[PDB]
């Protein structure tokens, strides 16, 4: 079945790429990277990524896997060693699709929509950050600080995590807002806590004097300029990751963090 | 319809109290505190999670109402005031149901079971608290501090904010686990942030020495001796809040924190 | 005495700004705002560090005053009403001095430093931020995170406070260095307290594989090409303030962040 | 010189503690319990700490040293691998004295005090704890939590660094107050950052309702009942090291945290 792979780049993963191309052409799996079914990442969470971005409006349509060859990722959950029965299995198909939710990010000015595997942030720039946060067109809180993250469930490991935010496990279908160093004082006041919001809740963030704020999506950095509205809410799409063995998510989460 | 209305205690709440069974009585509800199935709460959040106590083998069968005459709490979310406006539409129906998530503790030497509305937590009598942190049969970490408060989506709010949790919109069937003071070193390491899991994950405490621990479920302190398992799940059953109008939730969590 | 006042240049302090040149001239107090022994500031604690910056090769020869005319700030604690006395007192002298500990940041390529109030911070140009850390010559961690905060006493209750750093009483001749978002694993470890230093401890910063950084010093940024070490320790200099009453600092802090 | 030795009474640190006596008869140090003039513990901090206790009165007059058999210790910097060559130099004299600051807690109802070496806690007896927190005789705020930590610099590093307390180099003369999980709102409001507080500072505690606290001072815990005033400030006394060699206290920091 159509299939692509993407590399790092550096001499470790292109070699491995080779190899398992060379694999699948010992089965008939033709390789088209304009529309694969299957898109194999080799390298590091980064590397999956930008596969995911890379193929972003075909979701609904595509099941990725992680291989990493330096040290584990999330997302890339396979070591090297296991290439050629990773690539066995893959034929023979009867593996099983899981889905992990993903983070629409709306920036009204037109209007320009976002896709986040791992969160989406804002800050400011140049001058400091201040935002009204509204919540299903409530006002919560007058944020004044560094900024914001978004994070998805699989992305509370990754910056939401450093930010103090809660660890989700992936099947619960949420987004986790963390702030980035408020300040607080009579004056100032903000609720200090993530976060934790559930599908079909709309957080919105609107300027209150500087209007220029720099948008992270999954490290990908935008500066946009005359804001009005971002927008925030739990995708309707969502990734398809091929499962060929138990890896449970806090497994993986033991692995990167205590031992 | 059968009711019944729990009293802090205090002059201003037994006042409220008698003049809404009076109101009652001007329509023809049946007072009963044997099978009530409305439970009407007045005083504060500590007097509600001991209405929610009081009757917690009949869940499926009650909507609670908070008024709180204190300040206001989550789930004593009326103010006195508004108190003759409640029996009238408490009278005529046509009200609709919320229902919150609830957590099972279970404790194993027998076995007991014990539900929390807000958390459940432990603690060590005496010494210090060394469990080891089982995730759906998965050595997770090794714990050494204070203590574990897991808390409801509702409790998020309550304890587990102090500890640095995550707040949790209270649609979500889920529960957070937050840690009360680990130490961390090459030799004990713990994950450190609040962690969230989904209906039917088990989180499950085993003791490494001491057996002996305090256990917290809505700030009921049971100590317990000659412990061999802690087992924490989201459970089956709900409670049910009458809901007269809108008062979202994340309005409530603003009108406490913020302003 | 020798004297000159700043103002934040709005309309209220512009005002208050004049009427104290009058009643100075009401006593022979010679203005000068290129030698004077007393700087008064006028409008917020912003107003105030520019203040400070605009004098900081004279500190061994001033004495600061604030005048918050928006809120108190930790350096500007007198409210404009109190202004006639202020102008009072100062005629007479017999005011005593007192000196908070400021800090010094070395930033070598030449070589260049700055004298910094609240802090000095380090944040990256573009890529993540990636330092060794080096402490009295001993190489203490490799950091990778957002960025790091040096900041002074008196500075704890700014920028410090907000990235969870200890408050601390400005008497005490040390610098209190705060992480911004570093990433914990396995490979990346770093000490996460704030950490606080000594006179003399020399903390040195030293990059990875890039050298662009942007550094602030009391919220000047200055963007930093090709850069060979950052060096903080605590200064030799000290401001000096003219201090007319009691005005704990203990008391500063309850006023601004409590009650 | 006059010397004493003290075990954590495994079998690894009795034979230590066996082979050390005898090559302190090699030499003709009088091995006396009652008056030593070093202290020399055996096993873990812990053993330390006990050490320190057991000699609080003559402190201006012991140089203490530890010897880690089990994991390193901030106290215990000694490995027994050491121990030959520690008995040596301890015989020829000819070494330095460092001197790391303590902590005085005063209790009045009489009136005790207690002398720390890593902290004094404080937590309530059954209830919740409700005290308010004076500053050199300044209301402050009025804390309800879990508890109070005060820390000593070296012991910043202990339960302090979990409360998330600032690590201290111990110089500095000074003491630091962590929060336990204070509760924050419109209504209850605390400061939240660590505080850390100079030489001639009383921080005093004061009870608002229930009079009974645990206090616990360097891991031993009295129940004191109808308590009046907790009092802390920076103690008079110092404890005294035996240094040999270079073992930094931020070195000793890295290798008990980073790797
Ligand atoms: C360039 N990245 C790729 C990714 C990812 C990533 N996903 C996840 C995830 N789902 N769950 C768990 N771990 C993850 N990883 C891991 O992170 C390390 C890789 N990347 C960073 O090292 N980046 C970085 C950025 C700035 C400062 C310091 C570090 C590896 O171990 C990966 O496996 C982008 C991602 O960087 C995160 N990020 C941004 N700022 C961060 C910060 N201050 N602290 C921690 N993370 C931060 C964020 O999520 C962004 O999307
Ligand atoms: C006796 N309580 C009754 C309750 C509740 C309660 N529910 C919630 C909730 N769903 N969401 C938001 N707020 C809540 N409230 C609010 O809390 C204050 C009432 N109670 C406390 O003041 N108790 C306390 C206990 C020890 C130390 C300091 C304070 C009011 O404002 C209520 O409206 C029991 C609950 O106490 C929580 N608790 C225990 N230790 C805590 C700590 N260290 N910090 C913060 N909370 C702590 C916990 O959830 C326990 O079940
Ligand atoms: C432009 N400032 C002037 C100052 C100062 C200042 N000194 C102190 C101090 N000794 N002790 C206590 N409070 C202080 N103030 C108070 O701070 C508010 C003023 N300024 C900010 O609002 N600035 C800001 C910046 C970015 C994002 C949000 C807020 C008033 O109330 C002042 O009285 C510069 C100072 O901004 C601090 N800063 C930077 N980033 C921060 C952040 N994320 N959170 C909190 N502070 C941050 C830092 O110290 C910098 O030097
Ligand atoms: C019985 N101890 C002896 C001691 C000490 C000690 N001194 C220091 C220090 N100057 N600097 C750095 N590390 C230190 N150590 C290290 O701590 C571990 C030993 N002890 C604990 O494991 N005790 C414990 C208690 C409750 C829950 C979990 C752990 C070793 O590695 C020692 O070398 C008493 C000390 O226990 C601290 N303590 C209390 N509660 C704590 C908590 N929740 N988290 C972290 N520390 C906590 C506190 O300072 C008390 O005095």
């Amino acid at each position: 079945m159509k299939y692509m792979i993407t590399s790092k780049g550096d001499e470790k993963s292109d070699l491995l790429r080779l190899n398992m191309i060379a694999g699948f052409g010992e089965y008939d799996m033709e390789y088209d990277d304009v529309e694969p079914e299957i898109v194999i990442s080799i390298g590091g969470d980064g590397t999956f990524l930008s596969a995911f971005h890379q193929y972003e409006e075909r979701l609904d349509e595509i099941a990725f896997i992680g291989i990493h060859t330096g040290h584990l990722g999330f997302y890339a959950d396979w070591r090297p060693a296991e290439a050629d029965k990773l690539v066995k299995l893959l034929a023979k198909g009867e593996y099983q699709k899981v889905s992990y939710p993903l983070l629409k990010t709306t920036v009204k000015y037109k209007e320009a929509t976002y896709l986040a595997l791992n969160e989406s942030t804002v800050k400011s720039s140049g001058g400091p950050f201040v935002v009204d946060v509204v919540i299903n067109d409530i006002h919560f809180e007058r944020f004044r600080g560094d900024g914001l993250c978004m994070s998805t469930p699989s992305g509370t490991t990754a910056y939401n995590k450093s930010l103090g935010g809660a660890l989700m496990h992936p099947s619960i279908e949420a987004m986790q807002l963390t702030e980035m160093a408020s300040i607080n004082n009579r004056v100032y006041r903000t609720i200090g806590s993530p976060l934790v919001f559930p599908k079909h809740h709309v957080v919105s963030l609107q300027p209150v004097n500087d209007k220029d704020f720099q948008i992270s999506v999954d490290h990908l950095s935008i500066l946009h300029r005359d804001v009005q509205e971002i927008r925030y809410e739990v995708s309707a799409k969502k990734i398809h990751f091929a499962r060929f063995r138990s890896f449970p998510f806090w497994r993986r989460v033991h692995d990167s963090f205590i031992e």
